């Protein structure tokens, strides 16, 4: 395989014909004032230690990301990639003033890039021969900030198909975005084939290493845009230069099951089956109908694994730059603890003498997959909290395996390990 850069005569026509949905707006087109502001914002964020490498999970292995990052965006919004849910430090849509100022800066960059994107999307439609679709596909709700110092990496991976040289980030799609949504990236580098000292973004067609890839040089303050279905039909990578680089990558995160309001509402739905006169350990349920019980136990899993474990696995890195999620997370944990109460109440009822066996077995069938998944996912998460790299990484830089409690812990109604309970319930369902 081979690739094309601006040095190749064929670059220009290949871009024009096979990448009309890829747009580059060079530093020129962006005001010197905005450049100054976002570049300074990058630097304060970096100095206040707001960017971290994430311990992600990909095809079974636990890996530290080469880039350190932070997610900034709409209050209560989250973004899930590589099995890790990132939580926004909020930006002032309708904390220390410095970080607050930085987030404010990245909101107005967001506004600017949003405008640029709509324009580009409008011009693309005109070329191609609705109005609501365009604006919704440009309505960026988060940005993921990235930083890498390549001189800090002992060995960088070679780009494997086109001879593009050292990769800072491997070939991928930006995951979990709204369908056909645009992506906009502000790139900030500190200042035969592609120039090794300069940062590039590379593109290829999915499934395809025969059509030469493009490598687009990125100088200080250059912006690039993936429009419409480009992010889906193509992969991209980031090719490392010799100097450090920041990027701000603005996305329309698909957040239908990914906001604080969404998850609080799911919890409230679950607790509708609980007599709510008073908050104490004496949990009693309004109904034992299979469909209501299954739903309750599913919500229980959702808040435990998608929210609590995700949040705490990331070493409590937030109250550092924002306490915003601290109270929400306390609240979600209290809701989850009530639901541990619910599971116990269901279990009590299963054991009640005078419960017909047919009704018991209908209850078992309703809840068994949820409890099985709860056991398995607890194993998987506990594994993830030790692994190798978690072991290797310093004591300061370790994942927290919360919520977790000992067999002796009398504050919790059920054991953390559900193996016996699951076995027993399963056994009962095979009884004759
Ligand atoms: O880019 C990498 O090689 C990498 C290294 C360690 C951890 C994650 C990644 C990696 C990504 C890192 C950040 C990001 O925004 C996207 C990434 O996508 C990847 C896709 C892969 O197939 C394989 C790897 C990645
Ligand atoms: O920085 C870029 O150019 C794209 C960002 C990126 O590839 C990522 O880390 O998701
Ligand atoms: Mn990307």
């Amino acid at each position: 395989g081979s690739h094309m850069t601006p040095k190749d005569d064929e670059f220009y026509q290949q871009w024009q014909l096979k990448y009309p949905k890829l747009i580059l707006r060079e530093a020129s087109s962006v005001s010197e004032e905005l450049h100054k502001e976002v570049q300074e914002a990058f630097l304060t964020l970096h100095k206040h230690g707001c960017l971290f490498r994430d311990l992600v999970r990909i095809q079974g292995k636990d890996l530290l990301t080469p880039v350190s990052r932070i997610l900034i965006g709409n209050p209560g919004c989250t973004y899930k990639y590589l099995n890790t849910r990132l939580f926004t430090v909020p930006w002032p849509v309708k904390t220390e003033a410095e970080i607050a100022a930085a987030c404010e800066t990245f909101l107005k960059l967001n506004d600017y890039l949003q405008i640029e994107t709509i324009q580009a999307l409008e011009e693309l439609a005109a070329k191609e021969k609705d109005e609501v679709d365009i604006k919704s596909r440009a309505a960026y709700n988060v940005t993921l900030l990235n930083f890498m110092d390549p001189q800090k990496m002992p060995y960088l991976k070679e780009e494997p198909y086109f001879g593009m040289g050292k990769m800072a980030v491997s070939w991928h799609h930006d995951e979990n975005l709204v369908d056909r949504s645009a992506v906009a990236v502000y790139s900030y580098s500190c200042e035969e084939g592609r120039d090794p000292d300069i940062w590039h973004v590379g593109f290829k067609i999915s499934w395809d290493i025969e059509t030469p890839g493009l490598a687009i040089p990125l100088h200080q303050g250059d912006c690039y845009f993936m429009l419409d279905d480009l992010n889906a039909t193509h992969q991209h990578c980031v090719l490392a230069g010799s100097q450090p680089r920041f990027s701000s990558t603005h996305r329309v995160a698909e957040c239908s099951t990914g906001t604080l309001d969404y998850i609080l509402q799911r919890c409230q739905l679950a607790l509708q089956n609980v007599c709510d006169d008073v908050d104490n350990d004496d949990v009693s349920l309004k109904s034992f109908e299979p469909a209501v019980l299954k739903q309750g136990e599913e919500i229980h899993n959702e808040v435990e694994f998608e929210w609590l474990r995700q949040f705490w696995f990331q070493g409590n890195r937030y109250r550092k730059c924002t306490d915003w999620w601290c109270q929400p997370m306390a609240q979600l944990e209290a809701l989850w603890k009530k639901m541990e109460g619910v599971t116990n109440a269901v279990l009590h009822e299963v054991k009640r003498e005078g419960l017909p066996v047919e009704q018991r077995n209908e209850i078992l069938t309703a809840i068994l997959a949820s409890l099985t998944a709860r056991q398995n996912l607890r194993r998987e998460w506990h594994a993830r909290c030790q692994s190798r790299i978690a072991r290797t990484l310093p004591a300061d830089q370790k994942p927290e395996c919360r919520p977790y409690w000992e067999k002796d812990d009398a504050s919790m109604p059920l054991p953390f390990d559900l193996t016996d309970i699951v076995s027993e319930l399963r056994g009962q369902l095979l009884e004759a």
